């Protein structure tokens, strides 16, 4: 097929990289009229030692390849090389709500028939639990609005991304990592959850919040939680508490409307990075409390499993441990502290340096870095998607920049077969 294909290279150097380039650039050209360009993709990519650092070049003939090798080796790029050694899958990160936008699900629902059969899967059950079309929400002119709308169309664009991952892309997760009810898709993935069970658990609770909105308000602070607890704690507040531990130097604070809003008026004047956080509820605190009875009743029925990849609980108050996603863990999870930096940590501690967060925009990325700075790690925090960025060729470019990471991945799936060709080897 005349169809635009991945070419992976690599080498030890940026330098080194470019000399491949060129050599590969003058092989190309003096073989083209005997090479298929699929087997020449094919033996780049499984046929091939990947070495730490990575580039890729897309072309859909061995012409326009040749000119994008040798874009490649005239240029004068700073090629980062693999933070991972292909031992372990990426961590997928569920970051929460404030991601969403419009029309975020039409260029995937198009390009990945994996994300349009996930969301085609969830669009009877969301229909049924929370009384709208999750396919409407995703594609419409406006951004999806309210919190009963907003949190089952995150969830479903979460789910539907890690779905193509998997199936689509041969990338099967190393970790999973949530942040508040980024834990519902989490426990899809992990295997805590069935995917039917995990929407009526993001549907029921988004249902149940609608009932408090307005009951309170949440604002991020550029100190660590230590710190604001000290502050907190002197000031003789106690209508207000540290709702989220997102990186060692960063905090979200929740609770009372006009407390907040005090506290965010002293840390900016005090030249503090302080900021209220637009919420319809102040979760994590206890404004939630009139409302955990009722959750515990709706989610009687939510049947867990033992989770089949490592989770790590940002609920829990070790992450190490392998959470029991009960109605009871969904009630903790909204009222406890997101203790998302902890969860972070301990998935770097065991080894895991490739980050990828699977949302409509990224929330905690920059959240993930200053964890891995804080332990003197070299990590990647890669987005999925962004904000109105176009998707021609769907997911592939997450896959390329998971290759150029380091993140062990299955190249059967992308390049499922063709002939070793006798391509040259850099020494």
């Amino acid at each position: 097929h005349s169809s635009p294909r991945l070419f992976m290279l690599s080498s030890t150097s940026s330098d080194a990289l470019r000399q491949t380039a060129r050599q590969l650039a003058t092989w190309v050209e003096e073989h083209q009229d005997c090479v298929a360009a699929s087997d020449l993709a094919y033996t780049l990519a499984r046929g091939r030692a990947h070495r730490p650092v990575r580039t890729a070049v897309v072309a859909a003939n061995l012409p326009e390849l040749v000119e994008g090798l040798r874009e490649v080796a005239d240029g004068d790029a700073l090629y980062d090389a693999a933070v991972g050694h292909g031992d372990r899958g990426p961590v997928w990160v569920f970051s929460g709500q404030g991601s969403q936008w419009a029309a975020m699900g039409t260029q995937l629902l198009a390009s990945e028939p994996v994300f349009a059969a996930t969301i085609a899967k969830l669009e009877p059950v969301i229909a049924a639990e929370s009384g709208f079309s999750v396919t409407e929400a995703i594609t419409a002119q406006q951004t999806v609005t309210g919190i009963d709308k907003v949190q089952p169309a995150v969830f479903a664009v979460q789910v539907a991304l890690a779905a193509t991952m998997e199936q689509t892309y041969g990338v099967r997760p190393g970790a999973v990592v949530g942040h508040s009810m980024g834990e519902s898709a989490a426990a899809v993935v992990a295997g805590a959850l069935s995917l039917e069970d995990a929407a009526r658990v993001i549907c029921r609770r988004s249902k149940l919040m609608t009932r408090i909105a307005g009951a309170g308000a949440m604002g991020s602070v550029e100190l660590p939680a230590k710190q604001v607890n000290s502050e907190l704690m002197a000031r003789g507040i106690d209508d207000v508490v540290v709702s989220v531990v997102a990186s060692p130097q960063s905090t979200v604070i929740g609770g009372t409307s006009d407390t907040v809003r005090d506290l965010i008026a002293r840390w900016e004047q005090r030249d503090v990075m302080a900021r209220e956080v637009a919420v319809d509820v102040a979760s994590h605190s206890p404004q939630v409390d009139p409302i955990l009875d009722d959750l515990a009743a709706a989610l009687a029925d939510i049947a867990p499993m033992t989770p089949k990849v490592p989770y790590y609980s940002a609920t829990l108050f070790d992450p190490r441990e392998q959470p029991v996603c009960d109605g009871a863990y969904w009630v903790d999870n909204l009222r406890n502290t997101v203790q998302f930096a902890a969860a972070v940590q301990a998935a770097m501690e065991d080894g895991y340096r490739v980050f990828a967060e699977l949302s409509p925009h990224p929330l905690l990325t920059h959240a993930v870095e200053q964890t891995g700075r804080s332990l003197d790690m070299s990590v990647a925090a890669l987005a999925g998607m962004r904000r109105e960025q176009p998707l021609p060729h769907g997911l592939r470019g997450l896959l390329t920049e998971l290759h150029r990471a380091g993140a062990a991945l299955d190249y059967s799936a992308l390049y499922p077969a063709g002939r070793l060709v006798d391509a040259p080897l850099p020494a």
